[PDB]
């Protein structure tokens, strides 16, 4: 396993030949070993990698999609970089290239002849087709969209299209015989290069390529002046005006490997080196990013400048981006099924118990709300990226991270006013006031104070929640200035921590002693109530929760047996000034103000999410038209499932529609600062995917 020699998969004769020369300058620099396997096509390459007969292959976005699917489940490990040394970029522009003289806009291509890089390819098929869907009058399954494309343009070249079913798609392929319109070099008109040629040769009226092809293939620059682009706003502009004129901005090709025992480091090292020795202009012996006058893009893209390593949290789905990923699956959808999905809100539920309540809510939503699930919040943030889930209510800590992931706050949870209104009929426009983070202890614990909580046992909501962690740990951090957060207290129950750390030391898992230290309600000590249960059961010595938590859980405010007999007066708060106060004085005895939990989504889901959540609260809200004979959206009672049980309503954001503006300057400064002690894999994945 983990390495030795990495078997690359060639898809061509001249790829094997380059793969073989590579094999050789490598051990001849006494570098890491690359051995080569052969096949006729990208999927044979995908099958091989999956049946362990090869380890890697650089695929186009289109095949990364394909490759991620079962029973493959292959992962991008390295992305190619484009542009130049410092203007390096892991993405390109799908453009629509035409010759000057004609005037016909991208809305005027019906009956035109077209040249495609190849079926299933990003700029060549996926985008241009996904872009003109409107005009195609397509019926939807089971009629392949190919049939609709074949009926749109007069004749086309699309390497890989079915000759037989789809005659016209191959029509202008220039290959000879069984080679006519094939997904290989045997076809003069394949890939970015063949497709531009098709255009050049008069064969096609439009070429659906990458933005660099005309610069890579037309030397004299007055030669280049014979083309222009078709902009999406039904315009025409210079081939160099591509940042202002492109169909899409897609992810660069990536090297994919198995995601089980994939030899990811074996692969990274070999790439890391080769790129050193033989990368852009260095060591003539060989050239990793160049192709013998005959061929083009052998094994990798002509003129790539290196590789960029794909952080492990990333999969096909996250690799592709929701926009794109979703776009490939919509090509196998009716414009009905596609509009159904759009109007529908997919909720992400953390753990089983929230799913139950989700199902339940779903059942009563008149199909507006459907449910999704994951075991952690982070996993739930990822399905929203994948466009596979659409929203969840989150604690401010996570709003930061989703935020970095590009999601935006949509509505915030509203709680019992500064004692402003009554069952405030105006709780949709009442600006939020955030909640109070506080440290609680047993009254009994006289001697315990702010100043001497350190090195004792702590109870936390979970790692990365405002009250529960950011605040307590950020304040202490600001003193000692240490990153060894597992040395602040002797033992804790901080769910979502290393089950092996001291920080999980006091977690109890589920009713069966399993699920211990998990960051969901199946851990008995998880969340607000859990953190408090931790204290009241003398597991921990302080509990980091909010004030309302003690109220809500004592004096038959909570009927769980754990909580029954607990009386408010038995607990106290710890002030930053070394004093101690009673739970009623939290307004003057709290660590800080936490921002209200907020519901986050993709920008594309916003207005509709708003509409649905608003409609739906009207019916199962606090004083809810169906609440509570039918369903109380805001109750799980003592569990804060999907929403905090104390939500008066979901209110409007008063213009703070950025994680930054919502969370505020100081708050974000602070998380960042804590984030450097260490970043989550998700934050790592989102940085990578952000540049
Ligand atoms: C796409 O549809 C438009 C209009 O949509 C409908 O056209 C109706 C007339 C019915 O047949 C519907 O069932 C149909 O889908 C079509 O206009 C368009 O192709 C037509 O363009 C043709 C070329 O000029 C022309 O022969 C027709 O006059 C024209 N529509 C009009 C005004 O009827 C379809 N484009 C396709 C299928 O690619
Ligand atoms: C947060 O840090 C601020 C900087 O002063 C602290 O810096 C340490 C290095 C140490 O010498 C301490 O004297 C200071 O507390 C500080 O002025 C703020 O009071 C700090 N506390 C909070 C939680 O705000
Ligand atoms: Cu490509
Ligand atoms: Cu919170």
């Amino acid at each position: 396993g983990r390495r030795r020699s990495v078997q690359w998969c060639a898809v061509s004769n001249p790829e094997a030949t380059k793969c073989f020369q590579w094999q050789r300058n490598m051990r001849k620099v006494r570098g890491p070993p690359v051995s080569c396997i052969k096949r006729d096509s990208p999927i044979q390459c995908i099958q091989a990698i999956a049946e362990n007969r090869a380890d890697a292959v650089t695929l186009d976005g289109g095949f990364i999609y394909e490759a991620g699917l079962a029973p493959y489940k292959l992962r991008p490990v390295a992305a190619e970089v484009y542009g130049t040394e410092r203007q390096p970029r892991t993405h390109y522009y799908a453009v629509a290239v035409v010759k000057k003289g004609g005037s016909f806009q991208l809305n005027e291509l019906q009956g035109l002849k077209s040249c495609h890089t190849g079926l299933r390819r990003t700029a060549g098929w996926n985008v241009p087709i996904g872009t003109l869907r409107p005009f195609l009058n397509w019926t939807g399954p089971p009629e392949p969209i190919e049939a609709a494309v074949a009926r749109f343009f007069s004749a086309s070249c699309v390497p890989g299209a079915d000759k037989g079913q789809f005659p016209n798609l191959c029509r202008l392929c220039a290959g000879t015989g069984e080679n006519k319109c094939a997904f290989s070099s045997q076809e003069p008109y394949f890939s970015y290069s063949g497709a531009f040629k098709c255009l050049r040769d008069g064969a096609g009226d439009v070429a659906f390529i990458r933005e660099s092809t005309v610069f890579e293939d037309l030397s004299d620059e007055a030669e280049r002046d014979e083309y222009e682009l078709l902009c999406p706003d039904n315009t025409r502009k210079p081939v160099d005006k591509f940042k202002d004129c492109h169909l899409a901005r897609v992810p660069s090709h990536a090297v994919v490997a198995r995601s089980v025992n994939g030899k990811e480091d074996a692969i990274w090292n070999l790439l890391r080196q080769a790129q050193e020795k033989f990368g852009k202009d260095k060591s003539p012996k060989f050239q990793l990013f160049g192709s013998p006058s005959g061929q083009k893009d052998l094994l990798f893209k002509d003129s790539a400048i290196g590789f960029s390593r794909v952080p492990p949290r990333i999969d096909s789905g996250l690799y592709l981006g929701s926009g794109y990923f979703t776009a490939i699956q919509n090509l196998r959808k009716s414009e009905e099924e596609v509009a159904a999905r759009r109007a529908r809100v997919v909720w992400c539920a953390v753990g089983e118990q929230e799913l139950r309540k989700c199902n339940q809510w779903s059942g009563l939503s008149e199909g507006s709300v459907t449910c999704s699930s994951a075991s952690t919040t982070e996993d739930c943030i990822a399905l929203v990226l994948k466009g596979e889930a659409d929203a969840m209510s989150l604690d401010g800590g996570y709003v930061y991270t989703a935020g970095k992931c590009g999601l935006v706050p949509v509505l915030a949870e509203n709680y019992k006013s500064q004692q402003s209104s009554d069952p405030d009929p105006n709780c949709v426009d009442r600006p939020v006031e955030g909640y109070l983070a506080v440290a609680v202890v047993r009254r009994s614990d006289t001697s315990l104070t702010w100043n001497s909580v350190k090195g004792k046992k702590s109870c936390h909501t979970a790692v990365d929640r405002t009250a529960g962690w950011n605040i307590p740990m950020g304040l202490l951090f600001n003193q000692t200035g240490s990153c060894k957060f597992d040395e602040y207290f002797s033992q804790s129950c901080a769910p979502g921590s290393d089950p092996r750390s001291n920080l999980c030391a006091l977690c109890i898992g589920d009713e069966e002693g399993e699920n211990k230290c998990v960051p969901n309600s199946n851990e008995r000590y998880y969340g607000y109530t859990g953190a408090f249960r931790c204290l009241a059961e003398n597991a921990g010595d302080v509990a980091f929760v909010k004030d309302v938590t003690v109220l809500q859980n004592t004096d038959g405010n909570n009927n769980e047996a754990w909580a029954k007999d607990l009386k408010l007066a038995d607990f106290a708060l710890l002030c930053l000034d070394g004093k101690r106060k009673p739970v009623t004085e939290a307004r003057s005895c709290h660590l800080a103000m936490a921002p209200n939990h907020a519901v986050v989504s993709r920008m594309d889901k916003v207005e509709r999410l708003k509409q649905v959540l608003l409609h739906q609260q009207a019916k199962f809200g606090r004083n809810g038209s169906d609440c509570p004979d039918k369903f109380c959206l805001f109750q799980s009672e003592t569990k804060n499932l999907l929403f905090n049980d104390n939500t008066e309503c979901l209110a409007r954001l008063h213009g703070k529609t950025t994680y930054e503006k919502y969370l505020g300057p100081q708050y974000v400064a602070g998380i960042t600062n804590l984030k450097k002690c260490s970043t989550s894999p998700l934050l790592e994945a989102c940085e990578f995917l952000r540049k």
